[PDB]
C-alpha cells in the first residue's frame, strides 16, 4: 500500500531538510509544500512577505490533495509522497487520514520535537520565511498537546500559593533586593498565600554541593526576609537547561503540595514555560538571557 | 578639510543601504566597516556565526584607524570616509574626534533613529546577521541617550503609583475580569498605592468620541472594581502606535502628579516602552501584538 | 472569459519579475511555474541541481494544469493565471490553446525578447539556477522562431563567397597579419570562391567618415593581399552592437549578390550571430570580448 | 618564524573553502582577502558589480599589506595569515616574498589547481561573484604557467600539418560529411600539409577494443575521402576527459613526428586546451557539451 507521510514540526524543526535527505536515499517518494505553493502562486521573490488570505489558502490545500492523488496514481516506482507542513493543526491531520482513507492509502508520522529554546533560536535567524514569535508559541503549543505534555490544572486541597525566583526576581545582580518584587511576596503573605521560592543555581560544586543552596537561603531570609515556606534549587552536577529544570522541580516537588496560582521569574526562557504548562506568571524585566 | 562621516544608529537602523546609496553619487567617499573586517579575517561564509573576542576586536579596530588615516592620506579626490557602525558607543565616538583631530579632519554625523518596534521587525528577518534581543535592546537604549530622550527618575513629593493596563491585564478578552492582576490592583491599594488606569483603546469614536472610554470606565470601576484614581485612554482619531500613545500621556497627564513605581502591562512593545523611560514594568502574560 | 496569459522567453529575459509585479498590481491573478513544481517535489534548497526525469515533468506538468483548471474554476474574482514558463516549444504553446479551449478561457501571450548578449550575461549570474550555456542558445533559437527572423537558407544563382572579419582574424592587435588566415582566404581564392571582407570598426570619425575604413581597406589590400571582392564596415557613427551590425550588412549588402557559405571571425557575439541566422561559421581565436 | 600563507587558484579553484575550514581548526590564523575589501569600502550588496580602478586597488593592495604587518606584529599567539587571494600575477607573489623578508616572516603556497572544465562549471554558477569567462581563461592560463605546464612551440624539421576531429568536425551526427570541412583537409592537401586525424571516441568495446577506430578509419578514408597521414583515437577503457585524452596524443604521438600549424575542432573544452598548449585552434560549431 502507498503512503502518505505527515511531517509533525514547528518552523525550524527540521522537517525540509528531512525530506531533501530522505527523498534522495528512497528514490520513489515526492515532496509536496505549503509554503512553495504560497509563494509560487504569488511569484513572490525570497525577500518578499506573503499576504495572509483565505481566499489563497484554499488555492494552496486544493493544490495539495490534488497533487497528493496525482502523484499517488501513477507508475508502480512511487513508493508515495511527503507532505512536509507543519502538521500542527488536528483537524487537518485528520482530513489526510481520511482522505488517505478512501483511496487506499496509509498515513505516516515523522516527528521533529525540538526544544522551544533551540526553535527560537533558528527562528529568528530563518530571516525572510522566518514565522513571527507569537505564532511560533502557538505552533509549539500544539505540538505539546500532539506529544500528550501535561498541563497543570490546579490542585484541589492543598494550599494556594505563589512561585518567586531569586536570580533577577528576588535579587537584582552577595547582591541587593529588588524593593517592588521582595514587597510582593511579602503582600502575597498578608493576603494568605504560601510562598514557594525557586532557583536555577547549582545547588553547590562538587565537594560543596549546597554552598550555593545555603548561602542563598540565608540571603533570601535574613536579607529579602521572604516568608517562604519551601526553597527548591538546581540539583549540583546539573547541566540542562533553565528551561527543564524549574518544571522538573514544579511535578515533583511544588504541584503536589500546593496550588500554584501564580509564577514570578524574569527570565523569559522560564516565564514562557510556566505558561505553557498552564501556569501564570509575571516577568519583572526584560530577561533575554 | 577632509571629512569623516559616523552614521549612528542601531542594526537594522539604515546605516548601509545609506552608506552605498550616497557613495555611488558622492564620487570620493569609501566605506570602512567593523562586520566586514569581522567576517574576513575568518572567511566567514554569510550563514556563519561570529565568535567574539577581544583579540578579534583590537585587530579590527585597527584595521578601522589604519585603512582611515590611508584613505584619508590619499589623492585630493578623496573627499573622505564613512564609518557604516553602530557608534553607539560614546567612549568610542569621541575616540574618533580625538583622532580626525590629531591628522587635521573634521567628524560628522549621520543619524538612523528608527522606533524600537521597526528595528525588531527588521532584525527578527535579518537573518544570520541579525543581532540578539538583548543587545539590540542596548543598542537602542544608547541610542536614547545619544538623542538625549528622557528617563523618568521619579517624582519627589506626590504620593507613590501602580499603573495598570486593562486591555488583556485587568480584562481578558464586554470582557471578563483576570482575577490574580485585578486582585494585584487592590492589594497595592491596601498597601496605600494610588492607583493610575490606562488604555490603548480609542475613547471613542467620530461621532461618540468617549464611547469607549465610557464603556471601559464603567466596566473597571463596577465590574473590576479597581479603586482607581485616575483614567487615561487614548484620544479618538490617534492612530500612532500604542508605544508612543502611553509615553505621551505619562509624561502630561501621569509623571507630572504621580510617583510612578511600577507598572502592568501584557503588550511587549508597550512593556519594553515603561522599561526605557525608567519605570519598572511586570509583563503578565505572552503579548507578542 | 477568464484568461491564462503565457509568458514567452528564454531564461532571464523578465518573465517572473513582471509576473510578480503584475499581480501585485492586478489582484485577481495567480501564477503557476515549472521551476517551482520542480524544485518543491524534490524538496531541493536553492543551491541545488536539479536532475532532469521524463516521470519527474510528467508530474510537474499535470500540477500545472489541474492548477491551472483548480484556480480557474474557483470565485469570480479569479481574473485568470500566468504560466510563467519559458513556453517556447510550440508543440507546448497549442497544448495549452486547446486545454483552454475545452473549459471557455482564452490565451494571451506576454513576450520578452532580450538580445542574445544580453541574456547571456544574466544567465552567468544566475547563479544556480542558471542555465546551461547550450540549452539558452536552443531556447533562443526556438524564440528567434517564434518571433518569425529570418534564417538564411542560400542563394541561387550569385556566385558563392566566404565571409572574413578584420579585427582578430585578417589581422592580429597598424597591426600584424595573422599568417594561418590570411592564407585561409588566399586558398578560397584558388578553389573558386569570392571573398567578402567585412570589419566592425568605424567607416571614420564625425569628420573624417571613412578614415579607417580607408585605414583598413589600405592595410587588407596591400599588407595581407587578400583578393576581396566587396569590403563592408560600421557607418561612422553607429553606437549599436557588434551583433546587429554584421546582420544587417549581411542582409542589405551581402545575401543579395552573393552564395555565403562561410564566415571567419573570432568575436563569440558575431560568431554565434552568423550561425543563428543559417550560416556556417569558424571562431579562429578564443574572442570573449 | 610567523607565517604568511599565499593560496595559488582562479576563482572557484577552492581558496576561501579551504580558509575558513583551516583557520577554523587552527586557531591563531587571520584571513586577509581582496574581493571583501574590494566590497567593503564600496557598502556593495552581495548582488553589486563592483566597478574596476587603478585608485580603488592601490587602496585595497594598502589594507592589505597593512593588515599583515598589524596582525604579524601581535601576541605571540598570531600563528600567521592566509591571503586567500588569486595570488595568480608573479610580480605580486614576490612583492608578498620581499616585503615578508624586511619583516621576518616565512612564505607560504597552499594550490588549489582544479580542472579548467571544472572551473568553469563552478564559475557559470557563482552567479554575482562569477568572473567573466576571458578572465577565467587568462587566470587559469597563468596557473598553468606556475605549475610549469607546457606549451608547445613548434617543431623544427618534421612537416608540418593541420589537426581534424572527427566527431561533429568532418562528420555530422553511419553519420554524413560535414561538406565545408571535408573540404578544408583536401584543400591543406593541396598546399602541402601532413593532415593528421584525431578522434575522443573509444577505439572499441572490451572485447573488440578497435571496433570503433575501425568503423571511423573506413569512414574518414572511404565516405571523407580525407588524405590523412596519421589517425589517433581514445584507447578503448578510458574514461577520462575528452580534454585530456587528446593532450597526451599530442605529446606523445604527434608533437615528436611534426610541426602543428593548426587543429580544427567543434567541442568547445577540447578548442579551450589545444590552445593554452600553443596550438591555434579554430572551432568550426557551436559545441558546448
Ligand atoms: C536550512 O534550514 C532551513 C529550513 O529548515 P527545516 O527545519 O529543515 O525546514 P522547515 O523550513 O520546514 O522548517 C533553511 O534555511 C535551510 O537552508
Ligand atoms: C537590506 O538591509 C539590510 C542591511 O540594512 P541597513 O540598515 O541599511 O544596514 P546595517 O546592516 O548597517 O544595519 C541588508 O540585508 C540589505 O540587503
Ligand atoms: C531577479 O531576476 C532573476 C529572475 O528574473 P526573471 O527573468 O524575471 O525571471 P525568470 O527566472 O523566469 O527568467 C532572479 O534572480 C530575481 O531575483
Ligand atoms: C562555496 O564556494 C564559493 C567560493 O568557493 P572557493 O573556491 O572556496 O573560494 P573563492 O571565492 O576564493 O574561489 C562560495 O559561493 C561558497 O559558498
Ligand atoms: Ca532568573
Ligand atoms: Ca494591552
Ligand atoms: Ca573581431
Ligand atoms: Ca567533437
Amino acid at each position: 500500500m502507498k503512503k502518505i507521510i505527515l511531517t509533525i514540526g514547528c518552523p525550524g524543526s527540521g522537517k525540509s531538510t528531512w525530506a531533501r535527505e530522505f527523498i534522495a536515499k528512497n528514490p520513489g517518494f515526492y515532496n509536496i509544500n505549503r509554503d512553495d505553493y504560497r509563494q509560487s502562486i504569488m511569484a513572490h521573490e525570497e525577500r518578499d512577505e506573503y499576504k495572509y488570505t483565505k481566499k489563497k489558502e484554499g488555492i494552496v490545500t486544493g493544490m495539495q490533495f490534488d497533487t497528493a492523488k496525482s502523484i499517488l496514481y501513477g507508475g508502480d516506482s512511487v513508493k508515495g509522497v511527503i507532505i512536509s507542513d507543519t502538521n500542527l493543526n488536528p483537524e487537518r491531520r485528520l482530513a489526510w487520514e481520511t482522505f488517505a482513507k478512501e483511496y487506499g492509502w496509509k498515513v505516516e508520522h515523522k516527528v521533529f520535537d525540538v526544544p522551544w529554546t533551540e526553535l527560537v533560536k533558528r527562528n529568528s535567524k530563518r530571516g525572510t520565511k522566518a514565522v513571527p514569535i507569537d505564532v511560533l508559541r502557538s505552533m509549539y503549543k500544539s505540538m505539546r498537546e500532539y506529544l500528550g505534555l501535561p498541563v497543570y490544572n490546579g490542585t484541589p486541597g492543598k494550599p494556594k500559593a505563589v512561585i518567586f525566583d531569586v536570580d533577577g526576581t528576588l535579587a537584582k545582580m552577595t547582591d541587593v533586593i529588588n524593593p517592588m518584587v521582595v514587597e510582593l511576596s511579602k503582600m502575597y503573605a498578608l493576603m494568605g498565600y504560601q510562598i514557594v521560592v525557586v532557583s536555577g543555581r547549582e545547588s553547590g560544586t562538587k565537594e560543596d554541593p549546597t554552598k550555593y543552596y545555603r548561602m542563598t537561603r540565608k540571603w533570601v531570609e535574613d536579607i529579602a526576609g521572604v516568608p517562604l515556606v519551601m526553597q527548591c534549587q538546581r540539583e549540583q552536577g546539573d547541566t540542562r537547561k533553565d528551561d527543564v529544570v524549574k518544571e522538573e522541580i514544579f511535578w515533583k516537588h511544588i504541584a503536589p503540595h500546593f496550588d500554584v496560582k501564580l509564577a514570578i521569574d524574569d527570565r523569559t526562557q522560564v516565564v514562557e514555560m510556566w505558561r505553557r504548562i498552564g501556569v501564570e506568571c509575571w516577568q519583572v524585566a526584560s530577561g533575554d538571557f
